[PDB]
């Protein structure tokens, strides 16, 4: 399992909670230097437990598939909530078992649903360290349409922070004041998969990708990535996605 606390969090303790999430996923092979994720990993061992605590010290147990990064549900007091798909209810019957009532979400776990949920779209919700123990409280309380954004919030704070560099210093930005992600944040949130595939295919095809990916860079520019030298991948990923699960 993994731990954070949003009670005395700043920066570095962020830092070392995004180190943490990383390095409880477990990977047999680097590719370019960048832990590949593996393609699968049968029973209870699949999911990773991230306590996550707010300011007040109330807790939920999100349960995090290890070979995506995707957030299968979470557990607040003695109730369970899992997203409406497929790989959730998997999930239920290896976490959580002990709640006393489960709850099936009416949304799964993707970005556009979530977003049709919330009411907005993830550009107009802010994210940081405020944004996170927000997240983490509403969650304790059953309301859908307001969990969706918290989600939203939650699945960017934490797993997409594991996933890019970029992304967690995004977050550690907003350490103590809210704001809504960069266009750079969204396009490498939509970019993970199709980044992973192309990183991948690039091992056999001299490092050059067979497919460029379009960006968002950080001064608000589209840009394409050809290959292994650019910095997305030398200086900002930090996990695959194995092809097998694209
Ligand atoms: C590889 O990517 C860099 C940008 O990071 C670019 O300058 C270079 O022209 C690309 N080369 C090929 C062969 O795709």
């Amino acid at each position: 399992d993994v731990s954070f606390r949003l009670s005395g969090a700043d920066p570095s303790s962020y830092g070392m909670f995004i180190k943490d999430l990383r390095n409880a996923l477990p990977h047999t092979e680097k590719v370019y230097n960048i832990p590949l994720l593996l393609p699968s990993v049968s029973g209870a061992g699949r999911y990773l437990l991230m306590h996550l605590f707010n300011y007040d010290g109330n807790t939920i147990t999100v349960a995090v598939d290890v070979t995506n990064v995707y957030i299968m549900g979470y557990l607040a007091l003695t109730t369970s909530y899992f997203f409406n798909e497929p790989a959730a209810d998997l999930a239920s019957q290896y976490v959580f078992r002990s709640a006393r009532r489960k709850i099936t979400l009416p949304y799964s776990g993707n970005y556009e649903r979530l977003q049709i949920a919330a009411g907005k779209p993830r550009e107009k919700i802010p994210i940081g360290l405020p944004a996170l123990d927000t997240a983490i409280s509403t969650l304790l309380h059953y309301d859908s349409t307001a969990a969706a954004g918290a989600l939203l919030v939650l699945i960017q704070t934490t797993a997409e922070a594991a996933r890019f560099k970029y992304i967690e210093q995004q977050i550690q930005e907003r350490a103590y004041r809210d704001e809504v992600p960069s266009s750079a944040t969204i396009s490498l949130e939509n970019s993970w998969s199709g980044l992973s595939k192309q990183i991948q295919l690039a091992q056999g095809n001299n490092g050059v990708f067979r497919t460029p990916t379009v960006l968002v860079d950080s001064k608000g520019n589209r840009v394409q990535i050809t290959n292994v030298t650019s910095n997305v991948v030398t200086s900002n990923i930090q996990l695959l996605l194995n092809t097998k699960n694209i």
